[PDB]
DNA sequence: GCGATATCGC
DNA sequence: GCGATATCGC
DNA sequence: GCGATATCGC
DNA sequence: GCGATATCGC
DNA sequence: GCGATATCGC
DNA sequence: GCGATATCGC
DNA sequence: GCGATATCGC
DNA sequence: GGCGATATCGC
DNA sequence: GCGATATCGC
DNA sequence: GCGATATCGC
């Protein structure tokens, strides 16, 4: 029916959960500097357990669904 | 001293634990045929979570060890 | 898991490679009758020579393992 | 020290108690046929409780003695 | 500068001399489909020698530059 | 039909063409010495192009001959 | 691994 | 043959 | 004991 | 290319 | 395999 | 003394 | 457009 | 993980 | 539990 | 070889 949207990356899923915090600690931070700081906070991250787990799962499904679009659909 | 070796893949990790069952199910199977079977099973596997989790922590560890190597040469 | 699993019998190694034949020959088959069918086919076979030869090779690999386990802790 | 032999079975216990009887009811019996006639009488036997209960204690003692030889190895 | 970058593979060195030709032969083809089509056209080429030669001259020099770097600057 | 033997490597080809010359230069040389001296005349060999070209053709031919064997029985 | 006759060694 | 044996078939 | 092939995965 | 794993050819 | 150098049974 | 096997690093 | 990462063949 | 081409999805 | 063979005791 | 119970894949 509809080419399944690409799944979210690990950094994307993390950034989602941590955007509000980065905006709170940096009042009036513009659009680009959030990504920048998010990037920096990511590169300096110690335990990326949850976010590499999910992004791999989300990919597995996406790959199964991509098959599905070419199978049925 | 030695630069860290590349981290083990989700598949490489699963296979280390599943090698002997493949040998058990196909007596006298050649290494080549064991790999192709290892592949056949990996591609059929619905739940890869365990192996993707271990793979992830493996790449964390690894990238630590890589920083420490660049850092202290 | 440390204790080496018993090797697969000639019947088992055959069954492992007739499961989809039986299933295809018996559409809509209760997951018990498929087992009894294998028994009926295993008995009704004649050239059991392939699967006997293969299950001997299992014992060979298996013997080494048990002996290697019981000795090397 | 020596690991225990497996417990005797209701059948095997009865037989021990009922061997010399079969022998007398069938003088100069060939041990081949004692085994057979033993079977016949065992399958015909409607009250097996003596031997199941004797068998149960036999199991219970063997489980007990199995437990206490994993300790004092 | 620092690290010598890995040399270009034989298919890779040929692709760089056929990319334009493919992009012409299929209007509106994307890198995904290009790379795919590259295969089907390489896994079919006759006198592969020119590209194999260059790849090895490349490999030889890379090896003779990864030695220099891990020795000097 | 016999299986095509695996193709010769660039070193294997050079060494073959160079055993004679090595012998002339180290009279009475033992087989394990020739191995060791073939090892270091190679590493020192700055221009390996000829023997890399030959190893490549051998591979192309061999690859296409495998395509023959494993298709035309 | 036991209870019969079937090998065995002197 | 009589005592120590491999073997027999459940 | 080196330099590959052979088969998967990254 | 690297990894893992065995074997081939010399 | 590559082959110099021993070994071993005729 | 002469064929047939055994060895060793890469 | 930045920007972390993903796609493809090897 | 490394390459050499973009091509995404999230602001 | 259920299908098969494998194993232990006698 | 017989009964019984173990083990293994579904």
């Amino acid at each position: 029916s509809d080419k399944p949207k690409r799944p979210l990356s690990a950094y994307a899923l993390w950034l989602n959960s941590a955007r509000e915090s980065i905006k709170r600690e940096n009042p009036g931070i513009k659009v680009t500097e959030v990504a920048k700081r998010g990037g920096e906070l990511w590169r300096a991250m110690k335990d990326k357990s949850e976010w590499e787990a999910k992004a791999a799962k989300a990919k597995d499904d996406y790959d199964r669904a991509v098959k599905e679009f070419e199978a049925n659909g």
